[PDB]
């Protein structure tokens, strides 16, 4: 239905579109992080914000798709296909995951106008060509 | 962490395992509705609601899941793994899907607090038994 | 029961495995640190803190352990045994003690507040990619 | 170091050494005590007396002794080093578990004021030879 899961937060998938894949944590990386700075809300009854809400949406999602993995690895005879249909969900889909992850977590905890601030920085850096941009890319800390 | 994608909306997977999954319609039917009903709520850059955020979540992933579909029934060939792939996909994944898509319009349409009251509602029609259980099942409807 | 050690202090044990088991300091170190530093308030008969009751608890308890490995290894015969215990001990029990420890040391030391934000901070920066992430690992420092 | 465990509070080991050895209940009937009287406290998020910050290390450090315990009996395949593992630690440790149990189980129903003078006097009580020794000896109670 040409939906963007991040125009609601006043992003957009062509700004994402370049952050490159090695900056994303891993999904477990990320998961831990969100287990330990906001499980209590995301566990709880209350609609703290969208951005609670939309992480615990991923969350059901990637826990539906592990469990196909797990079914696919058990009920499927073909090795081959088997590891193929795995690689393509965790890569890609994790991928994605991380994308949406790393987006609400570092709203959450920075700022969206802050995390949309970096990704424009961030997208003039990495479409610089590396002889003239600067070795060192922007970073996004609490420290 | 354990989310339950319904307790900030006051339901629980207890309380919605009071409807069978023969009750939920499909996927088909529930876009459909969502289309036709809030498709520029859904498309438009605003917290219109939690419930317009969990929705587009749900058909992004419902998105993804069908992409998967195709790139399997593409790439497999092991015409039995690549059935098998696609019949758990939709069968068990869209009943999760229509699940949570039926929670979201009918609230959308009517009230959480309605849909709530129709789900008690509906155990209490489901849990007589048939000699004295009517056959006017309970409904949603603005009238 | 279910006590956490930690939920008075504002921490949980979700939170200190959100550090790695490798960045704790030996068992050595951090009851040389807690000698040196508050001998005289351990050994005092005031609850100066929570967190000086709860070390003396638990330096109690790594002394019944040592009595209790050293008894092992007085009376039981079979080395095999004998050594099974004592590595079980030092290594998990010293795992559980010396984060104890370095909680609550750190705590005392810099502040509470402080302890629980560079578990956060530490983690995030442990789970991030070098190349955008800050170079150097954080530390506290009273200087 | 040398820290004893109750001057903290008023008392010391040799003050509790008046009571005999055979004289504290068994920890199963003393954390039933508490499981009945403070477990909402213990497991809160707050620190409500010493004696509660006290009684949760003291409860943490059994629960890991009966997971070495089981870790023993599944692991060690010498019959004679489980037994005696196990018997040490349940006899000796125990003893001291449930002598500290008491002491801050009765400071909380009582006081320490209390308990105390219920040391001096059961002391008095025991040190009195059979043949001039009351019957009655002091029974804590607030009735
Ligand atoms: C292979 O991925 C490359 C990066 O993605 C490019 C387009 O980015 C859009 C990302 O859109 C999504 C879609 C779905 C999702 C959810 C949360 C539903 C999770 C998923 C991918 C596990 C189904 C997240 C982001
Ligand atoms: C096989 O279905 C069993 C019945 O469902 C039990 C309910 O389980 C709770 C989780 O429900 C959902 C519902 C929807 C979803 C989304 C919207 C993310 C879509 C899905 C199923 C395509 C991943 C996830 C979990
Ligand atoms: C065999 O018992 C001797 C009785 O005399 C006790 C002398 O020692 C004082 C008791 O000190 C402790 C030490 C540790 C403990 C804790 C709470 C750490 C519990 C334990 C014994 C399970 C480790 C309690 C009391
Ligand atoms: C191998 O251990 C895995 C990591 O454990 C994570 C923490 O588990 C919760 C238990 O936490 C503690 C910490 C310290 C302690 C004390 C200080 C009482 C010491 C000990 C371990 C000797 C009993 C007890 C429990």
């Amino acid at each position: 239905m040409d939906i963007d899961p991040y125009k609601e937060f006043g992003a957009t998938v062509e700004l994402l579109s370049f952050l490159p894949s090695d900056f994303f944590p891993s999904v477990r990386d990320l998961l831990d992080t969100a287990s330990a700075l906001y499980r209590e809300a995301l566990e709880s009854p209350e609609h703290c914000s969208p951005h609670h809400t939309a992480l615990r949406q991923a969350i059901v999602c990637w826990g539906e798709l592990m469990t196909l993995a797990t079914w696919v690895g058990v009920n499927l005879e073909d090795p081959a296909s088997r590891d193929l249909v795995v690689s393509y969900v965790n890569t890609n889909m994790g991928l994605k995951f991380r994308q949406l992850l790393w987006f609400h977590i570092s709203c959450l905890t920075f700022g969206r106008e802050t995390v949309i601030e970096y990704l424009v920085s961030f997208g003039v850096w990495i479409r610089t060509p590396p002889a003239y941009r600067p070795p060192n890319a922007p970073i996004l800390s609490t420290l």
